[PDB]
């Protein structure tokens, strides 16, 4: 399948695309204002994400650090990245179908709108304003709203038993962008998209 990535933001970011033990495509790019990057994901992928990094340093061999999403110090992430990191998130090829959403359960950075550019389902989108809003106690200082996982480390905000509910932090999230999971146990936002579908990701959209 084969991604677009675009960035719409005022301001550069660094994409990254990885399943958690390699990368997809090269792992990652700097995106200046209006830049796209398209890559090539192998079907059958499944847990793979997409999400921006802001604020980054790097130097000639691809080490460095940025203040939201870093995924280990490296310009081409072969991991996940650290919260919080608004998610584009997908499984390809599963019986016949693909599998999209995005979410909010490691936080959010950068708005987001992900859409097939294939045609037979539908896209969606978190665009709100959730850094400004964001309660005093999920603030990062390097930019960006936490969960309340990330902050708090309990079972319930974590879900760790496999039995947890809504939380005063998760309708937070819930109530800004309702398209994206906002806990693990969230009532799914998944859209089913035909097998072999191709995508496009947007910083910024609006």
């Amino acid at each position: 399948a084969t991604f677009e990535i675009v960035n719409r933001c005022s301001y550069t970011v660094w994409a990254a695309a990885s399943k958690g033990d390699a990368a997809l495509d090269a792992g990652g790019r700097q995106l200046n204002s209006g830049e796209s990057w398209t890559i090539n994901v192998e079907p059958g992928t499944n847990g793979g994400k997409i999400w921006a990094r802001t604020d980054c340093y790097f130097d000639d061999s691809g080490s460095g650090i940025c203040k939201t999403g870093d995924c280990g110090g490296l310009l081409r992430c072969k991991r996940f990245g650290r919260p919080p990191t608004t998610l584009a998130e997908f499984s390809l090829n599963q019986y016949g179908k693909d599998y999209i959403d995005i979410s909010n359960i490691k936080g959010f950075n950068v708005p987001m709108n992900f859409s097939p550019t294939t045609r037979g389902c539908r896209g969606v989108r978190c665009a709100a304003d959730i850094v400004g809003q964001c309660p005093a106690k999920l603030k990062a200082p390097g930019g960006g709203c936490n969960d309340a996982c990330t902050v708090f480390q309990t079972s319930e905000y974590c879900c760790t038993t496999g039995k947890c509910g809504p939380t005063e932090y998760s309708r937070f999230f819930k109530r800004l962008c309702p398209d994206a999971f906002s806990y693990v146990l969230d009532k799914p936002t998944t859209v089913t998209c035909p097998g072999s579908s191709n995508y496009r990701v947007t910083f910024c959209p609006t």
